[PDB]
RNA sequence: CGCCACUUCAUGGAAAUAAAUCACUCACGAAU
């Protein structure tokens, strides 16, 4: 039937998950490139597809080449005809091969024990404060670009009011304790180094395009690994290997573990995130892509949200795999993890319906909440 | 007037003292 795996990635060296105004972008190519802390789920999909072809010896080698029909059909049945695409955001099927669903990438801490792994999540933006939202006729009201919404009274749940100077919840990641949420600073998880690189020969070149590039390489602290859950169609197999995930040939180690069958991985991820639940808000655990933010703000009053940029590399089975890849023509803005959507009385169901209507994005571990 | 010699052969003090003990300039430049 279907087969469920847990896939742990261990950084062998300093990795580089980059992208936005990255190098070789032109328009002041901006040699200084900073690494994103996580890869896009598209990178996860592509890595899975690349390794699936590696196991079956179906990769493209040598300069521009061709394909015979039967290997084309086996690539169809294994990986799919087309990469992760934003245009298929409302397709009810993943449009790929044996891959059905992947959980959002999760940060996992591996203590030196048989003891289980602690799952670390970004700290909710509302953690530490209470939002009361007093609404009995006009007593206070705010317009967000021309929409009526209640007033967000925010107090430190410890009265005073929200001092943005004290606000440091965006710098923390959380995990479950006995009954205390364990807060970890982002620096205690990711260490960064700036690298200076040049081309030695020196030929005719112009700045941002000849030499002298600086890249941010991230290292993940000792006992921390990246993980996700995958469902495969059952006629394939995933083998432990050494992978390339990210930019500048960032090399990782796959440990593929088979979890017991009949296990919906979405329920597993939500069980992991259960300790952050609050009855009055929806916690965004992974980037979300509501097609109308004004529509969402209609039913949510205070959206304690941030934004991340998403851009995808678009390739098919027959594409120049050695060349400037085709990037997604549109830049897609996603809701940062840890974002808080505060809804009206009731009305939770149709905002959840708006969030889950992107079933293709739900399957690629994006619009996940708790 | 005649005759005639012996003795002694460096001790004490001063044995280095003071002034200068590194100074100025350059402390990275150009292309990338």
């Amino acid at each position: 039937m279907n087969r469920h795996y847990l896939i742990t990635l261990t950084p062998m060296d300093w990795f580089f998950f980059g992208g936005e105004r990255t190098l070789d972008d032109g328009k002041s190519a901006d040699y200084i490139s900073h690494s994103n802390k996580f890869p896009q789920q598209s990178a996860l999909l592509g890595m899975i597809r690349y390794q699936l072809l590696k196991q079956h010896n179906l990769l493209s080698q040598f300069p521009y080449t061709e394909n015979k029909p039967t290997e084309k059909e086996i690539m169809k049945t294994l990986i799919g005809e087309q990469s992760f695409r934003m245009t298929e955001r409302k397709a009810k099927s993943l449009g790929l091969g044996v891959i059905k669903q992947i959980s959002p990438l999760m940060l996992i801490e591996c203590k030196d024990d048989t003891s289980s792994r602690s799952i670390y999540f970004p700290l909710p933006l509302d953690d530490g404060y209470k939002v009361s939202f007093n609404e009995t006729s006009n007593e206070d009201k705010v317009f967000y670009n021309g929409i009526e919404c209640p007033i967000p009274n925010v107090y430190p749940a410890s009265r005073k009011f929200f001092d943005h100077k004290t606000y440091n919840n965006y710098l923390f990641w959380c995990t479950q304790g006995n009954n205390q949420i364990k807060k970890l600073l982002s620096d205690e998880i990711w260490i960064s180094k700036m690298q200076i690189g040049i081309t030695k020969h020196v030929e005719e070149g112009e700045d941002n395009d000849k030499s002298f590039y600086k890249q941010e390489f991230l290292q993940l602290k000792k006992s921390f690994i990246y993980a996700f859950y995958i469902t495969l169609s059952g006629e394939s197999e995933l083998s432990s290997d050494i992978i390339q995930l990210g930019g500048q040939r960032s090399v990782f180690r796959m440990e593929v573990e088979s979890i017991e069958e009949n296990s919906d991985i979405q329920e597993k991820y939500q069980t992991a995130a259960q300790f952050l639940t609050q009855s009055d808000r929806l916690l965004i655990l992974s980037p979300t892509y509501v097609d109308n933010l004004k529509e969402l703000s209609a039913l949510c009053n205070f959206m304690w949200s941030d934004s991340i940029v998403f851009r995808n590399i678009q390739t098919t089975n027959a594409s120049n795999f050695y060349g400037k890849p085709i990037k997604s023509s549109s830049k897609y803005h996603f809701l940062k993890p840890g974002s808080v959507l505060y809804f009206k009385q009731g009305k939770r169901k149709e905002v959840e319906k708006l969030l889950m209507d992107y079933t293709y994005l739900r399957l690629s571990g994006y619009n996940i909440y708790i």
